[PDB]
């Protein structure tokens, strides 16, 4: 015959690489970025309640150093620690400090019972030039120094409290630490001095340490500092006889514990974002990012991966003939068409069923990467000033670990989707040239090019009738048998 | 020109909805839950070995507390350890509790070595009104309180045990601490005490604490407890001039630790598992559940999902017209079928190839699926009472890390099984429709419906021809072809 | 019309089984094996930095025992630790032993900065019999034992060292324990003594512990080991009156530390590879292993399976609808076969068969593609139980290592039925290629044979396998031998 009915699919001048199990480049129409590489400038308030510790880390908030009185009943879901948090009062230590300073940020709040602790015969209330508070010499406000009395006496303190609250106690204690044991004697008249603190099931007893020291904030001794949690039943005994930083009361302990902190320089600002990092808020639809490993919140999960395309078209072939040599540039209003040359010329029109079927699979696997929220929060320690040995070595290796397979999953998830889309398009293509062929029956033949050669005279509303599924075999038959055969 | 034979397959009225890539919900014919959520209301006592502390705690069956001597000698898979476990002897503490008690859970027995330690003129086997044995005075059984002799002597002991034999010795020894000065040169006549137990290259020295202990069932006095781990060829040396709990002898260290132990109230029942949980033991075959983090044994994995339902046959459609876009529900003796209409009627048969091929695709991959071990007894604990600081964080962290792990691992393998699953139920079907084409060869026509016009006359006789193939196209092959073309 | 033409593709006597989805038993033609079981006798000391420690464990290499001078100045990527190391000097403990030892793994060099301390009217040098070097006393020759002058003098001690240069500091220093009080004052003068060792940052003190501990080398007494890191800025307070064993300067810690420790009785070598175990480096391709979770470097993935085998060819079929294969084709996966008037003969086809070479070895450096580095990591093997830190280090190692090993089953399993699925969708697209070269002018079988309905020679033969093959010259004989 002569009028040809081609089937085909549309092509772009210029597409993207995705991945498959098979190669790492292969070219299709269009493509989707899954790795989130760009972060909010700040970090938002909404709808996490953030705290700003400002010149106080969470450590001298909760001891209470000069300029923390901001957060004093304060409430978090997220602590924000700054890395430039400046120390104004004695110079102490933590043993342990990463245990506190996670207790405290995991609590979520600093509400602090004042109680009375009847010490006998010993002054109260030391005071230091290394903690001065409005231009006067002072000390931790939740702290209270104790020191010999005027008579050179310090006989042993055993003070007990208990927890008949309906809440778990937070103590926190310290132990003073002379430069001389002049000093030692100057302030708590023993040599050596003791700090014990027990609980039922429990007792840290602590002696002091004695030595010259740098110079810190002017001084050569330091402060140790310790915490005890006592649960509601159990007991709590001070017993010292030199040396005991006493606690003024207690911190709440929240029975739920669901908060965290995030140290970072970056300011907090107005956006909208329940994804945090230190390097500021994420706002996304994507799965995975390569910001940060250290995230708090609503998350995307980190990757090593700085790009993972998910293919959301077709593969892009190069271009009358149909598809098993190419795509046709000009079909731009769909996805599969008809090409079509008879008496009155040509023309392309895009097949509707066929394109809404590939786009809505597409589509599918797009919502499925939506995940429900897995929110985190307090987690592990993600970074480290020096090293420490055994216990930062795991926790490195725990994270490194959980990166390694989480980049892995997703290297396989894109390849996985990206084999299953190819083939996808690939059979639509195959299944509206099906569908084609049983239309028109004996009337055409397969060229092998994805065309139809047509042996009766098509209009250009017979074409019509084959694009819309209307054309009728028997009208044509016996002239197409005829035109065929003989 | 007349007969029609079309090919199809089975469709139900309500089918089950399950997951693959693209789909939140694609409906296919039959389904198999793979997430476990029924778990018995008891602990199964085989095939592992499980001990009933009843009572006791496990660190109170080591120290041999009254109430325990029903653990002396077990042996056990996996130590059950009751919440309602009592204190009922002298008030002690244990400063790394967490730790001894792991090890005494690990070791899997309490096998006892006695050892007779000939301690020099103190007075021996010291007993209590705090720990009564029928309400008489008695003490710890594994465990020898020193004390002055009636001349008012506690002279220094001093002595060694070499590990001569060929396993490593576990010893648990004490510190007493008086309440009082009094109490103390009442018990040891020195005041101070010190214990130091040393071994060749390790040497722990305590000196007791005296008074700072709160009330504990109304003693202030207390026992703190320590262990000493003696390798062959290795030796330990006690040394005291007072307060030294001393040991009876020693436990049994099994080189090759693989037990554990269960913190539960579950009663101990009769039934058969491999897998227990803090809930119960679980039976199933299942590869996932959803019960507890807590579990140990033969045991599958645990992920967050309530349920992942596996696709276990085709796609349903439910609903004169073969397989194009619809199912047969009149289908129920196969998966697939021939229908056909002729001059003598109407009639579905069942193709068993085609449908025992899907079959074995399916069953297949079940055993795959429910397939090998997942061996694991001694782990790390998943529940805490209460907040205690890095280590814990990083415990909840681990394990937080693994359960969204295997739970994508899970999310990922059913809707992977299932994809394949719905193509490979799809192909069987072309594959029966692609050998019926070519059976016919010329004497037939495809209708484009998933059916064949046959263009000769076709009885009974060679309907069956074509289901159980041995038509042959020859034999009307002059027939067809006038009928086709004219 | 009776040429027939085929099409069909290659099999052999016996390949090998590999798993999918469905089935853990699919005969292919080729395939390759995934997990690497061999391991070398030896280490390679190429292309990373291996130090043999030889008698020397690295803590007894910081302190400078005898038999460690061969590790002065020595860096390393893998520190090797023979587990015959054994203790040459005076019996000591550290506190937090693992830690130190990781911190100088870690670290990776042993760069000693030697200050001079003036200690002020106390002997400096002390030296044991049970640390002997030729056959004479000596010590850690990176310690400096102080005792008490002539005179009966011990002053306190108070010295500073300031950090004023560009890298971090590491201080090793001991405190002695005597046996006896009189020991003590023979010694040290001062009865107690008193170590103090403090930064800005951080202090310790130490209070010696008089008392017997038992005989090794010929003595009851002990020292203690301590370290103090002093960052750029910072300085180290030295403050004593007596049992200080004093260091003799400081070790230089790298910012960037990326190295580690292997304890292993292996030899090192002389081969090359970049991948280390404690029985021996590997030298493979394979992106998996099951010879050791140990490994150090450019490693392949640990994980329990004995073989994971990887399809790298077609199902094979003896002797769907096609027959089976063809073992007489040898020169390509698939072909034609064919028999006409003048005989028969078999091709094979080169796109289809290239084609699917092509995507298979895709496949192959997709997976061999495989970098990242690994070096310290954790302690994965331990000499007694310890309770709470033991436990979680082996449950992390153990989750880790079974989700490796899910990974890989599930990989190999992904790709042979893709690989399967790519095979036979190449076979079945050169039969109906085929199919429209021919036109109207053959049938379908359905075996994979086209009964040629026209005169089909030699020529006519090729020209269908070269694309030339014009359906027009034979249809109008084609057509009268279909229907007539
Ligand atoms: C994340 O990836 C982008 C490009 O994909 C890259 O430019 C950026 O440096 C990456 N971010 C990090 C923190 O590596
Ligand atoms: C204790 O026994 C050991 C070993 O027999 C011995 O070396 C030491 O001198 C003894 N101590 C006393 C005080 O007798
Ligand atoms: C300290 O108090 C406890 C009870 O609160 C008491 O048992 C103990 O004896 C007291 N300490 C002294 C030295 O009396
Ligand atoms: C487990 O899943 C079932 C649904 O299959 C759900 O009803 C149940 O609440 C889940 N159990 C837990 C502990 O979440
Ligand atoms: C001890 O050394 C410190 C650190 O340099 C110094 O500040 C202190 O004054 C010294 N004390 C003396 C020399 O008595
Ligand atoms: C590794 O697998 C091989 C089988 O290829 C097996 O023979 C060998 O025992 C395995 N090695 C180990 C250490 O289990």
């Amino acid at each position: 015959g002569n009028p040809v009915i081609c089937l085909g699919h549309h092509a772009v001048s210029n597409g993207t690489m995705v991945k498959t199990l098979t190669d790492d480049q292969i070219e299709v129409v269009t493509a989707q970025e899954l790795v989130e590489s760009q972060h909010l400038p700040e970090l938002c308030p909404s709808p996490l309640r953030l705290v700003d510790g400002q010149t106080c880390d969470i450590v001298n908030g909760a001891l209470g150093s000069p300029g923390c009185d901001h957060l004093n009943g304060a409430e978090w879901d997220v602590f924000i620690e700054r890395p430039t948090a400046v120390d104004t009062c004695y110079p102490f230590d933590v043993p342990d400090y990463q245990s506190l300073r996670s207790i405290l940020a995991n609590n979520g709040k600093f509400e602090f019972i004042a109680e009375e602790f009847q010490w006998n015969t010993v002054k109260q209330n030391g005071k230091s030039g290394a903690c001065k508070r409005a231009n006067v010499n002072d000390f931790f406000n939740r702290l209270n120094w104790l020191t010999k009395s005027d008579g050179n006496a310090y006989p042993l303190q055993n003070l007990t409290k208990v927890n008949n609250g309906d809440y778990a106690r937070l103590y926190i204690w310290g132990v003073h630490h002379p430069s001389t044991d002049t000093e030692q004697t100057n302030l708590y008249k023993n040599n050596p001095g003791r700090v014990t603190v027990s609980t039922q099931t429990s007792q840290t007893s602590v002696v002091p340490n004695i030595g010259s020291r740098p110079w810190v904030r002017g001084l050569s001794s330091r402060i140790s500092f310790y915490w005890t949690i006592v649960e509601p039943g159990d007991l709590i005994v001070f017993n010292t006889i030199g040396n005991l930083i006493a606690p003024r009361g207690h911190y709440k302990l929240n029975s739920q514990k669901k908060s965290t902190i995030l140290n970072t320089a970056v300011p907090i600002g107005s956006c909208v974002s329940k994804c945090h990092t230190d390097k500021g808020s994420i706002s996304t639809t994507k799965p995975f990012q390569n910001i940060s490993r250290i995230s708090i919140g609503d998350c995307p999960k980190y990757v090593k991966q700085g790009s993972l395309k998910l293919a959301t078209g077709m593969r892009n072939i190069p271009e009358i003939a149909g598809f098993i040599e190419n795509g046709w540039q000009g079909l731009i209003d769909g996805w599969y068409g008809f090409r079509h040359q008879n008496a009155e010329g040509t023309g392309t029109a895009a097949d509707l069923k066929s394109t809404q079927a590939a786009i809505d699979q597409i589509n599918g696997k797009l919502n499925r990467l939506i995940e429900k929220p897995n929110e985190k929060y307090h987690q592990i320690e993600k970074e480290f000033e020096q090293v420490e040995g055994r216990i930062q070595d795991l926790e490195k290796y725990v994270e490194d670990t959980k990166i390694d397979l989480w980049s892995y999953n997703a290297e396989l998830l894109v390849a996985l989707e990206n084999q299953h889309t190819i083939d996808v398009t690939d059979s639509e293509m195959n299944k509206l040239f099906e569908r084609v062929r049983h239309q028109l029956r004996e009337n055409a033949e397969d060229k092998g090019n994805g065309c139809f050669e047509i042996f009766h005279q098509c209009d250009n509303s017979c074409i019509e009738s084959i694009r819309n599924g209307t054309y009728d075999h028997d009208i044509y038959r016996d002239e197409a048998i005829n035109n065929r055969f003989q």
